[PDB]
């Protein structure tokens, strides 16, 4: 039975990270997107929105959920019997800041990572841009799914 | 069900590529190593030799075998049933180069590229670099498997 | 009619900004600076005040403050086009992505061009940091924003 | 009276670079593309026949074959900027090399674009390397490009 | 006669550090570890506790010496009559960050710097990604020296 | 004794080598310039007339000495009772790249290599790139010693 966990904040969740669920969901039994919560830097959106966009998102991905957690991320990958980590990565910067993470999860706990490339349409969008870009007021309604921008609407009025 | 592709020339393999062999193994439900030779120029290997090399250390992982092929690696994977190809990077250099490639390959036929980071201790292993050490003496034996240096020496006198 | 706008914080403006400042007017009709009102060691009008004196033999240059989007105002006064100068390949993976979202929010492209090799460890926070704690940073920045820098920690 | 000249070999042209000459034609009177002679598909004249016909619609840009150095064709054209685009941080550390020593010998300037994220993988060789085993590359490549490509190899 | 300053907060030292410590004090007839201090900021350990984990840790070097400073760098160089930086490198990203500082360190006072490849098996460790793990309840054991690893888990206790 | 060995195949020598031995010769008992010969590429200048440019450049460092070498470079080293090699760095890149060779040569050897940043004002020289500048009547006297230039225009002629 094969797994990976897909780790991040998703505040909120963008096309970029629907397309890393999707193809990590293509080649894995099962796929657990943990919604990573810090109580220092609170978002914009509660833990429970950001799930809900997530599996809103998700809907025709039978085998990915959606979680919260908290504390050491390669125990939570290991509480729920999976030893893999799916990430996406957009440019060789990126890379050089995961790979030290990656090894030092797979040291400390024996828990893999497997990298994606951004899919080249989304190679610029990121969570804290979009935000920044939609609070003064740029349309990024096309790098955001639906059940996104709605909220986002919301959010800022 | 699952299953990925691990393409290289492999001439020699080193144990920079057999942890990720082994990493692949471990979180796919097969691995096909491909052999990709170029049939017009030859390296210091015979496929034969490129085959039983990765054959001999790689006996261990029973969900793994090894092919040669050419021309276009997602022909290779899509005449297999599988979509994944599995590729260790060490460099941020390298993400840059290899992202090209893995969106060029998704772009002309839907398959999907996984990265892993290499394992710290192989970081600087390369088949090329190790085959330059050796033929000017140098010690590469905790570099390679043991299916391969005798042979390698052998070839280099 | 050409035109290009050069946004930054310049807090301050180094011989490097300086640099591409004037490699964007030899190049476009018309530039303009953009001061990005957003940490802080100059008044925006101070900022605006030292890119001023620095510029005055460009004839096609002008300073403005700013606030929202970058590109609202880049299109508010009818041109399409950003120049900013990159030092490393880092800045470079950094600045592509501002500027692909740039271009997709708006429309407005982005020229970038590589520091003068004199300028490439020129930055206003490292050169503040250093004249923080005594250094000279004299070559490094304008001769009117020297002074100023002397008298602000004076 | 401003202008830029876009080098490069060109072999062929992808749409990758038609997006380079359509936002250095938008923001420069006059461009040049210039197609320098130096491993090789197609003809030189080939080449810039292909350029020509992706670039029908742009009124202000021609195309020309080159030798020697570039800044000498640049300056000799009468122009003192060079347009590039960018894929990567490792081509801007590459590139920026070039520019350097471009604006040090000769005093041309070089402006750097980034790719449109859509032509991100696309490059010449990459191209050719997939038609030449069989991919479909027309998504990639100017329909012009595409018929003398597919040709080439028949 | 030769002599370099290996410069950082050390808070606290990792095996990455005396690694790049060791090969300094291999190649200058004496090393000067400066431990720089802003004293606005705290960190984890005091000035008297991040000299005594590297001074425990060291003692097999006759010619190193440990020392706490702050302000600029070249001062407390040049001030000791020295003129070289050593300084471990892991990344390309670091490199590039790195070049400004030297470059800069040069311009304003002629001192050189020096820098190093890290150690492969500990191109992952850093001081804040230890702290980041233990903080947590993962096992950096392996990642510092025995000086420094219950006195970390004291603190953070 | 402290001391390091500058490799490469300085073809020709240029200010940015130049500035990179007088940085290590400033630093170490003494340097060794290790003119490296690669009978595939044929380079423009013999390996005795790259030797005489070099020391000519060198006049004022009297702790510097240059020879030629084949072979592993580690040999090279540690023949000459030496273990570290100073190489001069330019980009992130090159850093990545030179960073296995780093790593490979203290895996095989034990000699260390220490890198240095390139001087700002000769960040963008290369023989390569001065060479191809200079053969289309490009001015490249400013990016190269003295020594240099007048014999590059008997080359070229
Ligand atoms: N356009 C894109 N394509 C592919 N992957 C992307 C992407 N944008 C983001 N990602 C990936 O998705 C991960 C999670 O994204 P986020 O949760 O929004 C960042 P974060 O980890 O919460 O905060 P951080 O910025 O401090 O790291 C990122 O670390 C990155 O790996
Ligand atoms: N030390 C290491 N750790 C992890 N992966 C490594 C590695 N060394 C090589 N690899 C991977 O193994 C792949 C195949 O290596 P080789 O067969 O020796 C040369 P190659 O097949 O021509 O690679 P390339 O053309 O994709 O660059 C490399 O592309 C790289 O992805
Ligand atoms: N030495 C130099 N040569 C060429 N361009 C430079 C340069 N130094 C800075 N620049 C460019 O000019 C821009 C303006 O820089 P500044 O606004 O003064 C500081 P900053 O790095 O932008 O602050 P920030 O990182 O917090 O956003 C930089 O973002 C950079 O694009
Ligand atoms: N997808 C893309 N988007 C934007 N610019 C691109 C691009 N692909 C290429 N370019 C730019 O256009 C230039 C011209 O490329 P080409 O001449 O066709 C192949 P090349 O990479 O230059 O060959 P070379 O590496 O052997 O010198 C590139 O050097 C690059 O600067
Ligand atoms: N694993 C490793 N291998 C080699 N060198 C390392 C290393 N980890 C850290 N270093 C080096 O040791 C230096 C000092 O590290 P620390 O004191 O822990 C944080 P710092 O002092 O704030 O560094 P920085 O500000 O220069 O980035 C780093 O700048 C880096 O040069
Ligand atoms: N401007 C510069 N500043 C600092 N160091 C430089 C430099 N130009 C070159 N170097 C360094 O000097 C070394 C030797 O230079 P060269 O001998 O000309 C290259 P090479 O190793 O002979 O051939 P190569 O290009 O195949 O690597 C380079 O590897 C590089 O480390
Ligand atoms: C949330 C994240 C995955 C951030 O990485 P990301 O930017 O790629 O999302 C990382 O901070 C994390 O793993 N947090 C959980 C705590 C942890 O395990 N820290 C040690 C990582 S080596
Ligand atoms: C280009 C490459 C060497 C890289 O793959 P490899 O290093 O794993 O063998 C080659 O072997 C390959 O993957 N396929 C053969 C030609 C090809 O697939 N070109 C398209 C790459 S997008
Ligand atoms: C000010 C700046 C240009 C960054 O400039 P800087 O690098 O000089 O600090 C950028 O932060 C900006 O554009 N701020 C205005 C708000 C905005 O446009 N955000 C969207 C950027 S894609
Ligand atoms: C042709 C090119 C612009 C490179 O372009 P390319 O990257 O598209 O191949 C460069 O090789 C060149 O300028 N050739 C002409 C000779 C020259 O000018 N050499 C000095 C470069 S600093
Ligand atoms: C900036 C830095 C953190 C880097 O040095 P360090 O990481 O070795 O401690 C700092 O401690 C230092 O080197 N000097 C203190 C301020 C300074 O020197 N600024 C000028 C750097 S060019
Ligand atoms: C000549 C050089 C130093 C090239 O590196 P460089 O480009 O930095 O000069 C390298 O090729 C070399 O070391 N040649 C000697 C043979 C050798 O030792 N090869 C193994 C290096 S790990």
């Amino acid at each position: 039975m094969t797994g990976a966990v897909c780790p991040g904040s998703f505040d909120p969740v963008t096309l970029g990270h629907l397309d890393v669920f999707e193809r990590a969901a293509a080649q894995f039994d099962e796929v657990i997107v943990a919604v990573l919560i810090n109580p220092n830097k609170a978002g914009m959106f509660t833990v429970d929105e950001r799930i809900e966009m997530i599996r809103e998102s998700t809907a025709d991905l039978p085998n990915l959920r959606v979680e919260s957690g908290q504390g050491l991320l390669v125990d939570f990958v290991r509480e729920r019997g999976l030893n893999a980590i799916v990430k996406g990565l957009r440019t060789g910067t990126d890379f050089e800041y995961e790979l030290q993470m990656a090894q030092m999860n797979k040291h400390i706990a024996g828990v893999d990572t497997f990298f994606v490339a951004t899919a080249p349409a989304y190679s610029f969008v990121s969570s804290s841009l979009a935000k920044e870009v939609a609070t003064y007021g740029g349309d990024v309604s096309a790098l955001l799914p639906a059940s996104v921008h709605q909220r986002l609407l919301g959010k800022l009025r």
